[PDB]
């Protein structure tokens, strides 16, 4: 079997990327922001806090026929933003872009903290970092992928995030069409849980390639690229006026400028980050001091490849028994 499914950037900075699932049955579709950092599928519900309900669609599991209460199972989850939530856990028939899991463990939001109340663009979310990280308690609970993997044609799923446009989430195949070049791929640590790997090295805009290696994650639920301070650093001072920004909480820059690329590596090959990518645009409505999008690590105990980075790539996630990832241009 296969799936594939568009997603969709929820704001015109690409926040964050919003994906439909049907959940139960009849179908309830959900739009769900598909986080390859982290390992649970979670859905505003209406078991939610009605206070902390703004907007989102919710699951409701009293009006789907294949939905089960997990007895006992209890889930909390905190993110690296300071956001959180938690509930307790029905199994239920759970389908992405044609791609069906039976039995799948749908984590029905009691509480949710206040940044996801506010965002009325995201009902849940859906885990698609490795299942050790899975919060549900006492027993843990496999990821989306994780259920599908052995009815896949190819134990892979696939990002294609766009860049102020759609993209694609595919399970299950390659799509030769959707990348230029060839796909490089480069070895997976799943130690920590994450899609962890080993950049080559940078680049700043037309400049010579540092080869140094950068541990971190490839982490769809995170908006930016976070790095260490040396190499972020070496990035910002090629922009008139930027500064970190204790204040604002990271390197802000004149929003009259013209940002340069960034190039990571993958193995012997490059990935180009667009300047244009690395804007997030106004601190506030209005002012002409403007967010960066490649922001220092420090602090945050790894570095991330958000969305930031994984969108000038299509990006491979291979969950075969020795799992990898793939890079390509496109
Ligand atoms: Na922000």
């Amino acid at each position: 079997s296969t799936g594939s499914a568009t997603t969709t950037p929820i704001d015109s900075l690409d926040d964050a990327y919003i994906t439909p699932v049907q959940i139960g049955t009849p179908a309830q579709t959900l739009n769900l922001d598909f986080d390859t950092g982290s390992s649970d599928l979670w859905v505003f519900s209406s078991e939610t806090t009605a206070s902390e309900v703004d907007g989102q669609t919710i699951y409701t599991p009293s009006k789907s026929t294949t939905a089960k209460l997990l007895s006992g199972a209890t889930w909390s989850i905190s993110y690296g933003d300071g956001s959180s939530s938690s509930g307790d856990v029905y199994t239920d028939t759970v389908s992405v872009g044609g791609l069906t899991v039976t039995g799948q463990a749908v984590e029905s939001a009691k509480k949710v903290s206040s940044s996801f109340t506010e965002d009325s663009t995201i009902d849940g979310l859906l885990g698609l970092a490795f299942s050790t990280l899975n919060t549900v308690s006492p027993t843990q609970q496999k990821t989306f992928f994780d259920n599908a993997k052995a009815s896949l044609d190819s134990p892979v799923f696939t990002a294609d995030l766009g860049y102020h446009a759609p993209g694609t989430y595919n399970f299950g195949f390659i799509d030769t069409t959707a990348y230029t070049g060839s796909i490089t791929y480069t070895a997976v640590s799943t130690k920590q849980g994450f899609w962890e790997w080993t950049s080559t090295g940078y680049a700043v805009g037309s400049g010579t390639f540092k080869s140094t290696s950068i541990d971190g994650i490839a982490d769809t639920g995170t908006t930016l690229l976070y790095l260490p301070a040396t190499v972020v650093s070496a990035y910002w001072a090629q922009v008139s006026g930027a500064k970190s920004s204790s204040s604002v909480g990271g390197y802000v820059f004149p929003c009259s400028a013209t940002l340069p690329s960034f190039t990571f590596g993958v193995g012997s090959a490059r990935i180009v980050i667009p300047g244009d990518y690395i804007d997030f645009g106004p601190i506030s409505t209005g002012s002409s001091s403007c967010f960066g999008g490649i922001q220092s690590s420090a602090g945050i105990g790894i570095n991330i490849f958000g969305d930031v980075a994984l969108k000038a790539a299509f990006v491979v996630f291979n969950g075969a028994t020795t799992p990898t990832l793939g890079f390509a241009s496109k």
